């Protein structure tokens, strides 16, 4: 995999820094592993600070971007999420997206980073070692272009995603596993052992549109967007889907995952078959009817992408470029890059290589 494009050199960087990540100690880390990689590469850089609901997403709203040849987020998979919206919410977003990005990982919660350490051809490693990988990335400034998830909620919000939505299991083990950052990446073992043991399943109406069946034509009349781009590919909530998706007969579900990228977590290798094309996002269901053993033994093999090996017949995987997701009975929790959201009910469309990372 190679790049499309570099950053200069030298150049410049804003990094965007949550000083409570990797248990408060994001600062020390970057002072430490990445500061004296900048140096050396002569990367120049400016830290400004961001820990507050939606500052970092407010600072990327009003930055005057041509004084940054990139922007570096080093806090996990929540603050890229919020500097992605804030370039889209932009009135010059088309530009704006266009400016390239840069993850480094602090604690927990670093499934982009981790993803692009994958795909430079890395192990699959954590903590610091991932941080200095994904540093020499940034040093070594080849860049790729990312697809970007359009996200609408049944209250009419629009939103965009950079890695994953999850509903069912999946969003449920992140509910429980908040309360054990503390442990780190085995957080995510005790939070899916836990409901494993109190496993349970979720009512809905799934359907998608796979990448074979994009035809020449798009609805007639696709939802309406106040700022672009137009999901050209999706019909308002209020309407059936359209006649060429598939619509999955099952409506009784363990998980339903969408995922752009390889890694769900710096120990989670889910989607082995391998990186998606542009415009195209992974979608993963499991079905009701799976045993708690056989969804122990799909997990424990996702550390190092065996759980497809399984063919369980109870999980799906199809490439698509649109989803809806319907949770019967009331509103359903997602997960969106692992932030929690409600609704009654979501779909989504992907956008071809959007957004440009600093990769491998
Ligand atoms: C896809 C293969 C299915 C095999 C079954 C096993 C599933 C258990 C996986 C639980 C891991 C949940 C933690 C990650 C949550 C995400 O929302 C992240 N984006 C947060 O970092």
């Amino acid at each position: 995999a190679m790049g499309s494009g570099v950053l200069p050199r030298p150049c410049r960087v804003l990094v965007l820094l949550n000083p409570r990540g990797g248990k408060g100690k994001a600062l020390q880390l970057f002072r430490s592993h990445v500061q004296p990689l900048l140096a050396e590469a002569e990367i120049s850089f400016t830290l400004m600070l961001t820990e507050r609901r939606n500052h970092a997403r407010e600072l990327v709203r009003s930055e005057e971007l041509g004084r940054w040849d990139a922007l570096v987020v080093m806090s996990g998979d929540g603050l890229m999420h919020e500097v992605v919206n804030g370039l889209m919410e932009r009135p010059d977003w088309e530009t704006a997206i266009q400016k390239p990005l840069c993850s480094l990982p602090a604690g927990s919660g670093n499934a982009l980073a981790a993803s692009l350490n994958h795909y430079a051809g890395y192990e699959q490693v954590t903590n610091e070692d991932l941080l200095t990988n994904c540093t020499l990335l940034l040093c070594r400034r080849l860049l790729s272009p990312m697809n970007l998830l359009s996200l609408h909620t049944a209250s009419g919000l629009r939103l965009f995603s950079v890695l994953s939505l999850a509903w069912g299991f999946i969003a449920d083990v992140d509910l429980e596993s908040e309360k054990y950052r503390r442990l780190g990446e085995m957080r995510f073992t005790l939070g899916t052992f836990l409901r494993l043991a109190a496993l349970r399943t979720y009512r809905g109406r799934l359907a998608y549109l796979p990448v074979g069946r994009v035809g020449s034509k798009t609805p007639a009349s696709p939802v309406v967007v106040q700022q672009g781009p137009v999901d050209a590919h999706l019909v308002p909530l209020e309407e059936p889907v359209p006649s060429h998706w598939t619509v999955v007969p099952d409506e009784d579900f363990v998980l339903v995952l969408a995922l752009l990228h390889s890694h769900l977590g710096s120990e989670m290798f889910a989607a082995p078959m391998g990186r998606c094309a542009a415009g195209v996002m992974h979608l993963f269901y499991v079905r009701a009817g799976v045993s708690r053993a056989m969804l122990l033994r799909l997990f424990l093999a996702m550390e190092k992408g065996r759980h497809m090996e399984y063919e369980c017949p109870y999980l799906v995987y199809v490439p698509v470029v649109a989803f809806r997701l319907e949770p019967k009975d009331g509103k359903g929790v997602f997960a969106v890059d692992g932030e929690l959201m409600v609704s009654e009910a979501v779909q989504g469309q992907v956008h071809p290589n959007y957004f440009w990372m600093v990769s491998g």
